[PDB]
């Protein structure tokens, strides 16, 4: 029996991946606090750019990432597909890499244009709250021969190409025509040579440190896979000598690690595998060397508790990314003492971020022993006041996200939701720690759970109205209601909403000397009473046109003070909407708010 259930954390990684989708979200929508969000998006352009991915904890989706976290996923898919298959969640990878890769087409209207972002960086980030509420506009960019980026184009077609082979069986249509949209992007970004981050303002989240000759390698590896042109062999392996050299001398990069910006170590051990030449096996073996034993006498840093620490940000998603690589080139190389090392340190790696560390706690959001509970996530946390503070506590699990963890090696950490460094996820915090568990399902084994996801219920009224007695009268009745939006699952617009308060006629108060006033509403005041039958009239009050969203202190909430006043004879305690109300704010159920004329709270006469 395998020391942690890689099925059920797999499973619990596709989950993430689904409660990150934008656009129009789908029937069989598995994540209920999940709505639809990004609706808009490329209209700016004419385009329907809708779909996609969200980054990290915030809404902007940046396409450098977003590119390289299906192509990990595919790789993976395609090293083990025996192990998306065991934990049952092969149709479940198949669906994320269909969302993604449907959104690559639509970002690619015409063969040299393609959008590598919708969202503003700062913008979005000023703001926090959830997805579906989104306040701000989302400005839409491009690369194309004007302003070229081969970068994120040659890494948007390694994708596509990758996951053709994923669907080339099931959907062999579907993955023709991936095939053939990667490889106009690959001709792109051949023709036209340029760092995606000179054209777009992403530079101060997913700047190309590298440049692009690592995504020309990796990006025709992946198109020589999908189509199996020997030419694309051959531009890989020329490519291939114009990596990046290390410091001084003429060994190629291996103080580092595969992620979203440099490819070079996946090539390393992806040419070794194809061609078997002695040239590729050398470097990634002095790579995966560093990360064990070291080369010349230096390591990357190790804690005391066996967590190998690369950088302050994502540390753990580095560790993954090359726990994965590792456990693929352990089946390739005949050394049985390295094969025996890179097997090893993959495995202890993943178990670390499982639970295997000296706090015995996961490090996956919603899997094993004390997992976090606040990640730096936006929408999970369900903020109705623009806060990160509020509430204490995340309003949802959002299973299966791999956190930071550490940053220093000392196997220190802390779940702060206001720590982006160490408790934010991310897309590609999950792509090569995904692949990794594929390779240990395979291996070790696991069973999924069978019912998953829980649903989740609200933690209250989400759409409700609070009231109170403003100022006591004999002669009139003076309530201070406040219309709130707290929602979350999913989070909504109220935008047309209007709500009655009920009041029976008394005797002596006619009905026409019945007025409705007000010195503070932020809705609409009335002059009439309306007749239901007999002695039954209500008040309404209109809000419609007001937009109430969880998304800001007086955004989510009107605050709407009325007198009725009726004269001498005027009786409250036989009125309706009065059961309940006191001299302290508290939930008004008798005062009934509708959304466009359907009941959302209260109870009616
Ligand atoms: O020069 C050292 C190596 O750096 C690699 O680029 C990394 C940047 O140096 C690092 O600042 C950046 O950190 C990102 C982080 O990856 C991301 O998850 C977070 O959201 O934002 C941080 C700041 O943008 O990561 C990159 C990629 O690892 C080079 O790619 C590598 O060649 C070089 O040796
Ligand atoms: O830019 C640094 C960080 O700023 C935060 O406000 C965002 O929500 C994070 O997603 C981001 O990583
Ligand atoms: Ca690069
Ligand atoms: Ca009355």
């Amino acid at each position: 029996e395998p020391a942690f259930n890689y099925a059920e954390a797999l499973q619990k990684s596709m989950f993430f991946y689904e409660a990150q989708r934008s656009g129009k979200l789908p029937e069989n929508n598995r994540v209920s606090w999940r709505g639809d969000s990004g609706l808009n998006d490329g209209a700016d352009v004419g385009l329907d750019l809708t779909g996609g991915w969200y980054d990290a904890g915030d809404h902007v989706k940046f396409g450098f990432p977003m590119a390289f976290t299906a192509t990990m996923l595919a790789w993976g898919a395609i090293e083990s597909p025996e192990g998306y298959i065991r934990s049952g969640q092969m149709p479940y990878l198949k669906d994320n890499l269909r969302w993604v890769n449907d959104y690559f087409i639509k970002a690619h209207p015409s063969p040299n244009v393609l959008y590598v972002q919708v969202g503003d960086g700062d913008a979005d980030h000023k703001w926090w709250g959830p997805a579906e509420v989104m306040p701000m506009e989302r400005p839409s960019f491009k690369v194309d021969p004007s302003c070229p980026g081969s970068d994120v184009a040659a890494e948007t077609a390694a994708a596509m190409a990758a996951s053709s082979i994923v669907f080339a069986d099931d959907d062999p249509a579907y993955a023709a025509t991936l095939v053939q949209h990667a490889k106009q992007l690959y001709t792109f970004a051949d023709t036209y040579r340029g760092v995606y981050s000179d054209c777009v303002p992403a530079g101060a989240f997913y700047n190309s440190w590298s440049g692009y000759q690592d995504e020309l390698v990796w990006g025709a590896y992946w198109l020589y896979k999908a189509t199996g042109d020997d030419s694309y062999l051959a531009k890989a392996e020329y490519e291939y000598d114009f990596l990046s050299t290390e410091q001084q001398t003429d060994l190629r990069s291996y103080r580092w690690t595969i992620a979203w910006d440099d490819k070079s170590y996946g090539t390393y051990v992806l040419l070794a595998k194809e061609t078997g030449k002695q040239k590729y096996i050398d470097d990634a073996n002095r790579w995966l060397d560093y990360w064990t034993v070291g080369v010349n006498g230096q390591r990357v840093p190790y804690s005391p508790g066996g967590m190998a620490v690369l950088d302050t940000w994502g540390a753990l998603r580095y560790a993954a990314n090359t726990a994965f690589v590792a456990l693929v080139y352990a089946k390739v190389i005949d050394d049985p003492v390295r094969k025996q090392r890179y097997h090893d340190f993959a495995v202890r790696q993943i178990n670390y971020a499982l639970g295997d560390n000296p706090r015995n706690s996961s490090y996956v959001v919603g899997f094993g022993n004390n997992p976090p509970r606040n990640p730096h996530h936006r929408t999970a946390h369900g903020s109705w006041t623009d806060s990160i503070a509020s509430p204490a506590e995340n309003r949802h699990v959002l299973y299966g996200a791999l956190v930071g963890g550490p940053g220093s090696p000392n196997d220190a950490y802390t779940d702060d939701r206001q720590d982006y460094v160490a408790n934010e996820v991310a897309t590609d915090y999950n792509a090569g720690f995904s692949s990794a568990l594929a390779m240990l399902v395979e291996e070790y084994g696991g069973t999924p759970l069978a019912d998953f996801p829980p649903t989740e219920e609200p933690d209250g009224p989400e759409i409700f109205v609070e009231a109170q007695i403003n100022t006591p009268g004999t002669t009139f009745t003076e309530i201070k209601a406040m219309i709130r939006n707290q929602s979350g699952w999913p989070a909504r617009m109220l935008d047309k909403g209007t709500f009655r308060y009920w009041f029976t006629l008394d005797e002596g108060v006619d009905p026409a000397d019945i007025t409705v006033s007000s010195a503070y509403n932020q809705c609409a005041t009335p002059e009439d009473v309306h007749h239901v039958s007999g002695d039954l009239y209500y008040v309404e009050i209109d809000c419609t046109g007001e937009k109430i969203f969880p998304g800001g202190q007086s955004e989510h909430r009107r605050e709407v003070q009325f007198r009725i006043a009726g004269g001498p004879g005027w009786d409250p305690s036989n009125d309706w909407s009065f059961q309940g109300i006191g001299n302290e704010l508290a939930p008004a159920p008798y005062i009934v708010l509708y959304d466009d004329g359907v009941p959302v709270w209260g109870t009616a006469p």
